[PDB]
């Protein structure tokens, strides 16, 4: 575990993270994809061997000894708000199980279903609150990666609010 488990946020490419493992915002088919998924494919392509997994699940594949946790959030273009919300919460609970199983002291994590799977809606708060529900009982240092300047400020504020 980390000596004083924390949450932090950085605005940069998650492929340049400084943590002991990475969560990919994966598609269900283990394809290179776009956005976070394509950056992860360029950095850790060996981790996409048999990475296909259903919506609401996470599957870990090692790149050397570096763990890539493929977490499949719902595409809100296809899911109802209700069913999508349930699957998004479930994907983060499966990330918390994998992080715990791996015995890492730190994890780099993107906000699932906030990009091309958002169905054109701002899901910062929805996705971050599901991340917190899952990860609060883990003792890993969590570092959230984003690309937008206004998102960095809002994520930082939400972390600081809980103290
Ligand atoms: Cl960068
Ligand atoms: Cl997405
Ligand atoms: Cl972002």
């Amino acid at each position: 575990g980390a000596m004083a488990p924390s949450y932090r946020v950085k605005r940069m490419d998650i492929a340049k993270n400084d943590e002991e493992c990475v969560v990919n915002a994966a598609n269900p088919r283990g394809l290179p994809g776009d956005g976070v998924c394509k950056a992860v494919y360029k950095k850790w392509p060996e981790s996409f061997k048999n990475s296909a997994t259903p919506v609401g699940t996470a599957k870990t594949v090692m790149c050397g000894t570096y763990p890539v946790i493929h977490a499949v959030g719902p595409n809100f273009s296809n899911y109802t708000e209700s069913e999508g919300d349930r699957e998004l919460a479930a994907a983060y609970r499966e990330v918390a199980k994998e992080v715990t199983r791996l015995g890492v002291n730190s994890v780099a994590i993107p906000l699932l279903s906030t990009g091309v799977y958002s169905g054109g809606k701002d899901r910062l708060t929805q996705s971050l609150n599901h991340l917190f529900t899952a990860m609060d009982s883990t003792d890993a240092d969590v570092v959230i990666y984003c690309r937008d300047k206004e998102w960095e400020k809002k994520i930082s504020e939400a972390i600081q609010m809980r103290t």
